């Protein structure tokens, strides 16, 4: 029965090996491979990182944050997740030239995205309701409705609202499966960051489809992770050749206590992930 | 060096040796398989299926078609080609609930959106000149000017544009990517017929590389077929089982005979394939 996190462990094993250079928008250098795909079970399993602590209450905090559409990163700094705030203050904000933007306004990220699509953004503060599409619930829906819909997709990309955006979204589309009243899904994230930002993925898309089996009386399954350019910044190399070498741990058990009927109603307080154990620091 | 073929017909004996069964629309039953990811090489060769031929035509013609930005399908029949020709018909349209729909208009489809994206869709007919993002041209745009850049995304799904379309997007989007003067795409295809669907698809968008890399001075790396809801309908199984013996033969070799500028200069006699052995089919 093999282990998840080799998967991921794998997929480093690889850009580490074949992975070439190749710099970003900061013309940092970067190991990359294009194109990969992993398959972690959300079966009584929770894919959090044992071979490296995951920030957790970011992963719930920020997941929540977007259900609720807000897009103001003032809107979660608060919240003890300071993961956004850089892209709200009035220096990177105005940088991008939106000069005129108001301190915290990030501009129509996922949550607005997830809610309000194609919907003619106005800002992190104006009223949005009805206004737009909210595919976060139309997806819901379907499930519900017809599961065999194999269109049940959920794009946050958009040609229009994309220089307009604090920063293009990582998270092309997620398109949710079902099949034997279990729910899987598929992310397809266009750049990855398997250094320090892929794990924090996993879990925030392998918890969203806990919420909707959840909802949705499915239950949970497989995730599928699918990346285009793969890399791994060259900083993370050495620490990584360590973290390559610990041995995978359990994954833990993601338990919701309340009851929830409403997406848009589940809480922070709605989770409590039991058996995490993951290993100490490296650096 | 490994087979390439040895990939599809490497998905397929996994589709049936364990796919579920899962009905559709229409509602046929097939086995089915949710989230796969083959890679082919586009090195001096083009991945043609050859334990099965290949209508070369309709993949080359539908192609040119998309770059013009047709929604009329007629227009794709007219150079002899019917497969989008099922909705060229009143009674397709009707059949979804369209009257104004003059037959042949297949709706906001992928030409208008891979040219028009988010614009403002009438009907076939009309001047959508400068209406929208043209997700084609910005992306040869960007693969001259900093081909480093990972946003080369060519996405044709829009929510706002699906219930007055004609048939869902069979292709969600895709991204380019490019490294040390090599192309590669990979293709998110949200629902695939591994029987006869899959082959065509495959070298439908292996072209359109071959196309934009000639057009930026580029060389054809890799094509990565990233499936989400890979099926084998039922019908196809017995004459699957038996294209899984026909060991696959060598890839086509496209070689382009003029130097087109940019896509849209291409012409249907523009490509001649090299090579191409594909097996004798029996149904």
């Amino acid at each position: 029965p093999p282990h998840g996190e080799l998967q991921y462990l794998g997929q480093i094993q690889h850009i580490l090996r074949c992975g070439v250079r190749k710099d970003d928008r900061t013309g940092t250098g970067t190991l990359s491979v294009f194109g990969m795909q992993a398959r972690y079970s959300l079966r009584d399993e929770f894919p959090l990182l044992t071979t490296k602590r995951v920030f957790w209450k970011g992963v719930l905090e920020e997941l929540l944050w977007f259900i609720k559409g807000s897009t103001n990163a003032k809107e979660l700094s608060s919240k003890g997740v300071k993961i956004w705030d850089a892209n709200g203050s009035r220096d990177f904000l105005d940088s991008l030239g939106f000069s005129t933007r108001e301190e915290g306004d990030l501009g129509p990220v996922y949550g607005f995205q997830w809610r309000h699509f194609g919907a003619e953004y106005r800002d992190m503060e104006s009223d949005y309701s009805g206004q737009g599409v909210d595919q976060l619930q139309r997806v819901i829906d379907t499930i519900k409705t017809n599961p065999d819909d194999r269109r049940i997709i959920m794009c946050a990309w958009n040609p229009r609202d994309l220089p307009l955006m604090a920063l293009p979204p990582c998270h092309a589309l997620c398109q949710f499966y079902v099949v034997n009243s279990e729910l899987s899904c598929q992310l397809y994230q266009r750049s990855g960051d398997m250094g320090l930002g892929v794990p924090f993925n996993i879990a925030s898309y392998a918890l969203l489809t806990y919420m909707i089996a959840h909802i949705t009386g499915l239950k949970p399954g497989d995730f599928i992770h699918t990346l285009g350019d793969a890399h791994i910044y060259l900083n993370h190399i050495e620490p990584l050749k360590i973290q390559l070498q610990r041995e995978p741990r359990p994954f833990p058990k993601l338990r919701i206590l309340r009851k929830v009927e409403k997406i848009d109603d589940f809480k922070a307080e709605d989770f409590q992930i039991e058996g995490y154990n993951p290993h100490p620091t490296i650096k």
